[PDB]
Order: structure tokens, then sequence, then C-alpha cells
């Protein structure tokens, strides 16, 4: 049956956006929640909502028992996964098919053929996308990777064929590191996931990442919506992203536009999703993944293309014929900033705390979406995200203009955040584009850029005074007298 | 010679919007406030702020000296008009030029020629812009009013030369009615403005308002940067904007732009502005304005076109040649709503009160010009709006569903607001056209809309200090012990 009542099979700030989309569509919108989320904006904005119980992802969202019980009791007829969680699961796409709900995602066989990251590389090689020189099958041992580095040069990097989530990868920068770090890559892979399929490629120093958003019909037709550069990151995890990237060269942007299509048609991908590339400073572009899931930073492709990305997943999963055929015209520049609850003065050590106040940027060219609101107590129970921040202008320096106010009107207190940090990287002569190069790279903060924030650790009176009519505010000790 | 510190003297939303523009541009920014505004969002956002004093706007914001004193005490090398108050009074353009401060606005001539809309009509006749023909000059007296109404045919519109905001104007259906409307118009005009200049022209039964933005350069570049439609109206005011202008063909858009180029060249125009039209439900263009304030309707053009329009105003006031020189193609569609302080459950009677709650919508496709904040206080002593809601999408359909949801989200409590009217009118079908025409016309809300709303149920101290005998008035709260 066509999409007619929607169940969100996810939490996190995406659950808010999905209730926005569903309550746009005016259908009964359903979400499931852990106890900390029972008060969340999305949980209370949903038309109906259901408890999973528990207080952690393994207690609640990931197990089948409670999502199955919700898929019974909600009476929904479309199942929408988001980023992370069960979105990656071809057996969940199958379970949605066996429940009979519209699967807002790619086909189960495309899901597994891309979930196998060795078949995903066979996909990329068969599509003949730009590729790093790298092995088509797992290499047996470390001193053979030393021989690999003697033949191919050094660094070399090993990736798992299965498993994910920031895990299952390691690198050698000199050949004498290889004897322990091939074993380290496999030891971590078996300890986390039990899978032994791990394979090697020649690696890149100061590496960069670019991702192409794709809309793709169940009947097999495709539109490419745009690309993000993602070089500003925390410990190789997202922080600040930009779209369009001014300094990719035209013929390589063509190559990025065509390789996405070739890889997607090889993988059979459909719905809406993202194709990803490992990118170098030396003008090397290489495929890295097709993400198999939606991404946080969809808006800077949406608003620079003029097309909504999430609602195509609806039309495509319903199987009705696609209404677009050709790549849209770009406009301007934009930045996105992921707000993290992390002690950025200590190297982003994750730390808890309440949002005791919240203030939202408004006016032109700056948009937000918020995963948290006042009273939310944050902690390590989930991936460390707090909010979107979106800034756009005719050029990078005009988004660097607007983001200063964005980070001055946006504030929360009672917890550590990236908000003091973002302003400096926004204002930095190395992060600003000269017109000719990037000079920002993944893990750029921890590997080069000079951080400046002191680490996080009776009431003042605060009173207005007017002097000559000039307004001032004065902070006065809690025992000021005589 | 160039902008370096900007003072914007207006109340609320536009003050925030252009202080935001300065904060973006990195300009130094100075606010001014009356007594109810001493802790307003604008005074707490600006980098500096100065009291004008006074309990209500009319006690203070009209005084040129009270502005220019704050300008020179702050060192605001630039002053912005915004909309309302002094934004379009040449007395202030003179005062700013004689004081030697940057007027962020069109020249004294360029305002003098357009503050009275009669002078815009007198240009328009020469520009061949589509008129509501009547006569370009006003007729002499009621003896001619009855003769012209009998000659041209009632209904006739009777209008004060300065009657803008939809309240200096009248319409009559029959040839016996018109002399009483012409007297009423003249004496109410004398009561509101002292001047008595009044004109008469044939009325239009189903016009629709449209306007187009124009940007013009000290180096002579000109750009027609976008279009907007203002058909949804209640108590004869603009309240919803739609952009780029919908339900207009290229055969309309052609003259809407090309008569704007001609009429702005005939005005010698430089700086930003708009040209405004009434289009019939049959699509037949006729005139209303060429407009020189930054129209409050700016958000939908700010989102559909690649311009921070006041940043472009900064560059134009800088005398820079325009770096926008192409008549653009506006994306998709967008809606915007004026979030008025009126009780839609009570005939839209005005409703003051404390803003004990304010929550305004966020996320993709929706924007806010919040000019008020939680715990503030509202009343008719100042401008009528709390804020504005703004919506955009790839086409009306998407922006319409986004509007219905956005207005179902937008929540204010402690006073009545027009937000539930917006929710209702965004549901009422006549606004949703067929693809070649649409059914909404003037008076449509107050004639066809389905109403559903239920009625809701220390002082400061001044001390004087002297520094070497130079006086310095200081003010503090009435207690600090």
């Amino acid at each position: 049956s066509k999409i007619s009542k929607v169940l969100v099979a996810n939490r996190g700030e995406i659950a808010v956006r999905v209730i926005r989309a569903a309550k746009d569509a005016g259908l009964a919108s359903v979400a499931v929640y852990a106890e900390p989320d029972a008060d969340a904006p999305h949980v209370r904005l949903a038309d109906e909502a259901f408890a999973l119980g528990g207080q952690t992802s393994a207690e609640s969202y990931l197990v089948f028992e409670k999502i199955l019980d919700a898929a019974e009791k909600s009476g929904a007829n479309a199942i929408h996964p988001g980023y992370g969680f069960l979105s990656e699961n071809a057996d969940f796409a199958q379970a949605v098919i066996d429940a009979g709900l519209i699967w807002i995602g790619p086909s189960p066989q495309s899901i597994r053929d891309l979930g196998d990251k060795v078949t995903a590389r066979h996909i990329a090689a068969r599509a003949k996308a730009p590729l790093v020189p790298g092995t088509p099958d797992p290499v047996k041992d470390a001193d053979e990777v030393v021989a690999f580095a003697k033949e191919h040069g050094v660094p070399v990097a090993i990736k798992a064929a299965f498993g994910g989530g920031g895990r299952g990868m390691k690198v050698a920068r000199t050949l004498e590191e290889i004897p322990e770090l091939f074993e380290s890559a496999t030891r971590e892979a078996i300890a986390a996931f039990g899978r032994g399929e791990c394979f090697v490629e020649r690696y890149l120093d100061k590496p960069r990442h670019v991702e192409a958003q794709v809309i793709a019909d169940q009947h097999g037709n495709v539109v490419v919506a745009g690309t993000r550069d993602c070089s500003l990151q925390r410990r190789f995890q997202k922080l600040v992203e930009e779209a369009p990237a001014p300094f990719l060269t035209d013929a390589q942007r063509k190559e990025i536009h065509e390789s996405a299509k070739r890889i997607c048609k090889e993988a059979g991908y459909y719905g809406a999703g993202t194709v990803e590339y490992l990118v170098g400073q030396d003008g090397l572009i290489s495929f890295l993944e097709v993400n198999t899931r939606l991404q946080v930073e969809h808006p800077v492709t949406e608003e620079t293309s003029g097309i909504d990305l999430v609602r195509q997943q609806f039309k495509i999963a319903n199987g009705e014929p696609l209404d677009i055929t050709e790549d849209p015209t770009p406009r301007g520049h934009s930045f996105e900033f992921r707000i993290n609850g992390e002690d950025a003065g200590r190297g982003f050590l994750p730390a808890p705390g309440p949002v005791t106040k919240f203030v939202a940027p408004t006016g032109p060219g700056v948009r937000m979406d918020s995963g948290v609101e006042t009273g939310s107590v944050i902690g390590g129970q989930f991936d460390s995200m707090l909010a979107k921040l979106i800034v756009t202008g005719a050029t990078r320096e005009e988004a660097l203009e607007r983001s200063r106010r964005a980070l001055a009107e946006f504030t929360v207190e009672g917890l550590a955040t990236v908000i003091p940090f973002h302003r400096a990287v926004v204002s930095d002569p190395a992060f600003i584009g000269d017109g000719e190069k990037f000079d920002v790279h993944t893990r750029w903060i921890e590997t080069e850029w000079n951080n400046t924030v002191e680490p996080f650790t009776v009431p003042r009176q605060t009173v207005v005074v007017e002097v000559g009519g000039r307004r001032l505010e004065v902070s006065l000790p809690g025992d000021l007298a005589i």
C-alpha cells in the first residue's frame, strides 16, 4: 500500500526533521522513544508516540522486539529509517517488506551488495570511478604489507569489508609500523564485529572528503543534486562542512558527477542517498563509499540546488514516476556546523550537561535545526551531536560573516560545546579560502590548527546604567555594599 | 566617505533585521530606544544603544534632533531609514547631509519625488506606465468631482495625496455619494497631516497588487532583482507576500520590468526601490507605486534572490558600482506572513499585552523575522507587529503545505495574535489557484474566509554628575542598594 501513515524507526535530531516532513504531509506521524526522549520535541510533536523503554541505544532502538511491537501497535504503513541505527540493514528492509510497509530506502540486495565493502569496491571498480591503487581482496599479513609499501610507496591503509561506525581501519606511515598495525586493524575488527575480511590500498596524507547527494527511483533512474566538501572534522568525525566547494577544478567536478552515476547504477541504488569520495590535495579524487543512508548535512545540497532531498525518498519508495531528469544549477556558497557536546578545550573529550538556556538565529540566509531543547541532559549514551547550524551567502567570506552572528545569537549554558570554537575556525586565515587552494583537511583542528579555548570547570547582580544616555550593563558582587 | 558605524532608528523587526545586516557585514551598530524598549531584543542585540526616552513612540521618534544627537554621540557615521518614522522624510535626509552623516537611502530629490504618490503618478503618465487613468493631475474641486464621476463613471476612488498605509483613501459606488467622500477625505487628511492635497480617479473592482524590486548604481548599473504579490489583504493592508510574483505571465512581467526601467530612468533613479502595480483578476496591469523604503516584504526576495539587500544597500551607499547587474531568475515560490497583534476571534480588533509566551517556527523552508521575544510587552503605542513568518519551497504547493505546518507550529500566548488567522487563510481554498488563474481578490478574506477562532480568556532614577563642571546626566534603576 502507498505511503499513508509514517513510522520513524529512529531517534536523534533526524526524528525531529522526519516529524517535520510527516506533519508537512499531513498524515499520522509516529515515533518511538526511550525514556530520555519521551519529552523530546519530536516525541511530543508526533501525532502518536510509543515507548521503547531503556536509556541506551542497545536497550531500545536497535533490537527487533520493540520496533516490531511498535510496527504492530502504531498501525503505520510506511517505515522510514534515518542516519545511523537500523537504516543500514538489508534484513530490516526485508522485515519492512515482510511487514508490508513502504521501505523508504534502497532495495535489500543493493543494501547488502553495498554493505559488503569489498563488493562496494567491486562496484566502484566495475563502474570505473576514480580509484586509489588498492587491493581487490584482503591481504594476508603485515610483512607482505611492508612489501606492498616497498612496491607502492608509503603510507598504506587497511579497511574492513564489514562493520563500521568510525571503526575497522588502520594505517602505516612507515614500513616498520606495519608488523603490528595490520594485526591492530584485524584485532580491532574481530573484537568489535568478528569479521576478518579486511583489504588494503595506497593511502593519502592530509586527506579530504567529498560526497554527492543522489535521488534514485525504484524504477531505476537517477538525478545528482550536488556535493559537499567535508574537510573540517573532529578526530575524523564531522564538525564543519561546506557546499559548493569553490576550489574543485571543473574537469574533476565533471569526473565526480559522472562517477557517482556509474557507481550508483552498478550498485542498483534507489531512494535518496549519498555517494562518497576520498579526495587528495594533489588533485587525486577516489571513491570511498556510498553511504547507504541519509546524512545530517542534506540542507546545504537542498538549498544550493533548490530541491528538497527527503521527500524524494517518499515519491521513490511509493514507486510513482520520477518528476526530474537533469542536474540543477548551483547558487552561491554555504557552511554547516554540527554542534557537539564535547570538551573542545581538552581535545573534544565527551562531557555531559544540561542545556539551561537556548537562543535561535533568525533572519536571512541562516537556518537551524535543533536536536535538543532546554532541560535535555546530554551524555555518552548516543553519538555526540546537538544541532545543525546553516549559513549561506554569495561567497565563503559572506558565510564567514553570517556565522559570527549565528554563533553569537546561538548559545546554551550549563555544558561544554563547540560554539566558542567554531568562531575562530570561521575567522581563521588558514581556514578562509584564498581563491586558489583549500588549506583545511580532515582532522585539521587536531593535526594543525591552533585551538584557543580554556577547558570547562554567589549570583551577580546585573544592572543597566546609562551614562550620557549610552546604555551599559554592570555586573556587581553578590555582597556589594558600602 | 564610507560606512563604518551604522545607527538604525526604528522600532522592532526592521531594527533587528538591519542590525542583523550590520552584524553580518561586521559593521559597528548603534541602537536607540524608547522607555518600553529599554530592554528590547534590538537594544540587547546592538553593539551600542542609546535612550531616546519617552513612554510612546510619538513622544520621541519624530524628533530629528533626538536622533542626530545620538548619532554624533555614538559616532554613527551612517544612519539607516528602515521603514516608517523618518525613513522617507526629506527633512531628515537634509539633516543627515548637513550634519555630514551617511544617509543609507535615496537622495533628497529621489524621496521628495516619491513620498507623495501623486508625484509618482505624474511621472508614471510620462513614463507610459499602465495607469488607473482617471486624471494624472487632481481635479480642482467637488464641483468637478461630481462632473468627473458622472463623466468617467462611478465607482470613484477619493484619495489623499499622502494617504498611504491604506487609510487615507475612499471608494464610492454611486454618483450621489461622491461629494461626502471627498469632504470626508479632505477633512480627515487635514486632521492627520495638515496638508489637504487630494485626488480622484476611477476605481477598479478586482485589482491585485504586484511590485518589483529595483537596484540602481552611482555608476549607473540597474537591476530588477525580483517580484512580489500582495493579494491577501484585510482591513486594507498588506499582510501576506508571495514571491516571485505568482499568476503573472511574461506579457505582464515584460511591462512590470520595462516600465520600471523607464520610470526609474525618468526618475533619474539610483539606490534601491520597488515599482508597484495592481493587476486585475483578468491580468490587466494598472499602477500604484514606485517605492523607496526597504519594503518590509524583503525576506522572500532575500531568500529567492542571491542578495542580502541591505548589504547591497551598503555597497550602493558606498558608491560602489553594482556587482549585481543581471535581471535574475527567481527560484520557485515563497510565502511570508505579518504576525500581527490582533484577536482574530474578536473581529481582528487590536490586542495589546505581555508576550508571556513566544515560539516562532524554524527549520528548512521556513524563516522568522522575530522582532519580539518571550516576556516582552506589546501594545499600540508602537508598530502593530510582533514578528513576521516567512516560507519558501520549490513551488506554491510545497510552500503551502510548509505554510500550513509552520502556522500550526507558530504559537504565541498571553495576548491574541493573527497567527490563527494565518493558519485559517492558509487553509482557505480560494488562495490555491488552478495554474492559470486563482480566485483570491481584494476583500476576499473579509467576504469569503471561514473564521474559526475562540476568544482568549521601580521607576528609573536620573542623577546628574559633573566632570570638571561638564554636565553628564546618568541614569540608574530606582534602587541599587
